[PDB]
């Protein structure tokens, strides 16, 4: 599977960290599309079975738009950061 950078959880935008904490609490989430399956159609994340991955909005004050920033979870609690609606991913390192 392809090359993903690591990013320390503490180095993520405040809002990204907020999303990680909401995910850990099982919501309630701010958007209706929070928690929808991410199908990983570009194989940017490790290839897994159907429904392995889910996506959550990372709030962008930037406008009134929902925006492009996302966390994607895996089935065993993997966490990935994507600022750009899945064009790119980094693996979130829960240790730093």
């Amino acid at each position: 599977d392809p090359a993903l950078a690591d990013v320390c959880r503490t180095k993520l935008p405040s809002q990204a960290q907020d999303t990680l904490a909401l995910i850990a609490k099982n919501g309630p989430y701010p958007y209706n599309r929070d928690g929808v399956v991410f199908e990983n159609r570009e194989s940017r994340l490790p290839k897994k079975g159907n429904g392995y991955y889910h996506e959550f909005t990372v709030v962008t004050p930037g406008s009134n738009d929902r925006g492009t920033r996302r966390v994607v979870t895996g089935g065993y609690g993997e966490q990935y950061w994507s600022p750009d609606h899945y064009a790119t991913f980094q693996e979130i390192d829960p240790r730093c």
